[PDB]
This record gives C-alpha cells, sequence and structure tokens, in this order.
C-alpha cells in the first residue's frame, strides 16, 4: 500500500479519472420489483457533470438532482481489483439524508456464480430501514451477515479489512480501535471471500428511489455525498 488510492483532485466540474472510475449510464433493471424499484419509479444514473464531479477542493461529488418530475444521480464502478490482505478505506460526507436518497459505499465481485458485496456504508431514504453494513456472500441476497450502525452527515472514515481470517470494519478508525464488525470466513454459506483469485473492485453511489430509497417526494433535492478519497492499501 498505496495499491490503489484515488485523492479527487482536479478542478471544479472536470470528471472523475477515467481510468480509476466507470460511471453509470442507466439505473439496473430490476426483476419483478416492488413499487418504488419499477422503472418509471427509479431515479436514473448519468455520467453527467451535473450528477458527479469533482468540487475542485478535492473532493468527488455525486448529487441527485431533480429535473422536472423524474430524478438523477450518479454510480461510479471502480476500476481495481483488489485480493485477500488488503485494507479499503473512504473519507465520505453524506449531505443526503434525506427522502428517497439511498447512498453507499461498498465493494463488489460480479461473478454471476461465485459473486458477493461488502456494504460498509449504506444508508436508506425509504424511511423504514436501518442504515449499517452488511457482508453478502450471495449476489441474490440470501445469504449475509448485517449489523444496523447509525450514520450522520459528519465526515467519517469507513474502513474493511479482508484477511483470511475474514472482514473488519471500522469507523473512524485509530490504532487501538475494536473493529465495530467482524464477520468470519466461512461464516455464511456459498463464502465465497476466501476463493483463489477472489476480487473486490470499489463502489461509490447515491440511488434515488428503489427499494431502500423508497419515495423522493418529501426529500429536499438536490443531496450530496462528499468523497474525499477512496484508499487501498
Ligand atoms: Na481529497
Amino acid at each position: 500500500g498505496f495499491v490503489f488510492r484515488d485523492e479527487f483532485d482536479g478542478p471544479a466540474g472536470s470528471a472523475p479519472d477515467g481510468s480509476k472510475w466507470v460511471a453509470a449510464k442507466f439505473r439496473e433493471r430490476i426483476k419483478n420489483p416492488v413499487f418504488w424499484d419499477r422503472p418509471e419509479n427509479m431515479g436514473e444514473y448519468r455520467d453527467s457533470r451535473t450528477n458527479i464531479f469533482l468540487d475542485g477542493n478535492s473532493n468527488l461529488v455525486i448529487r441527485a438532482t431533480k429535473e422536472g418530475n423524474k430524478y438523477f444521480s450518479g454510480k461510479l464502478h471502480g476500476t481495481f481489483r483488489g485480493g485477500m490482505g488488503h485494507t479499503f478505506e473512504a473519507r465520505i460526507k453524506f449531505n443526503c439524508l434525506t427522502d428517497g436518497c439511498w447512498p453507499a459505499w461498498w465493494l463488489l465481485n460480479d461473478n454471476p456464480e461465485r459473486g458477493g458485496e461488502i456494504d460498509m456504508a449504506e444508508w436508506y431514504g425509504n424511511r423504514d430501514w436501518p442504515s449499517g453494513t452488511t457482508v453478502h456472500a450471495r449476489l441474490d441476497g440470501t445469504s449475509f451477515e448485517t449489523l444496523p450502525v447509525p450514520i450522520d452527515s459528519n465526515w467519517h472514515t469507513w474502513r474493511c479489512t479482508w484477511t483470511e481470517a475474514g472482514l473488519y470494519f471500522w469507523m473512524d478508525y485509530h490504532d487501538g480501535m475494536e473493529p465495530y464488525l467482524t464477520v468470519d470466513a466461512n461464516s455464511l454459506d456459498d463464502w465465497p471471500f476466501n476463493d483463489p483469485g477472489y476480487t473486490l473492485q470499489p463502489m461509490l453511489n447515491l440511488a434515488v428511489a428503489g427499494s431502500g430509497g423508497g419515495d423522493p417526494a418529501g426529500g429536499s433535492y438536490p443531496a450530496e455525498m462528499l468523497v474525499d478519497y477512496v484508499r487501498v492499501w
């Protein structure tokens, strides 16, 4: 380490580093969905400087906007593939804890047969589900370990350490801090994270609507997610 880093430096309105990040050009199509996952009800993703830009103050801004009756936001899919024996950290400010918003900082292995997902910072604007941290052994969501974690609008560092022994999560780490969650290896059915050559890509998004987002009618838009850095070492 650092094996991967992005400090998000650059002039205001510029785009994130295209060698490091690929912005979603649309919101994923959900199968047989709940109301707020219906395609006409979800908020869309655009690779647009109105929704994903650098502020010129060394933050990535992911901003939800309302344009007429439709909502738009951003999702960054990182190119870096990191493996077992790495720590992943993002410093983030959730200026978007409002109705409809569904921001997240997470890690993804997209393998259809053995994929997995580590959501270390997730907040639900649907006014129902508690914010928290989730390890997903299966992408279908049927084999997981979760821990609700209060999430406010202050700056926080969110950390995951991935070792052969499992997954460790810290909020605002310091030397001597005990992890607030430790998910042991093989503690989940179909646990994939100890497989040969398993890699995880860093992900950032502010979704609007969808199941976790809910109805954005009551929310204050525009709404912003700030990312000072993402680092892997
Ligand atoms: Na920065």
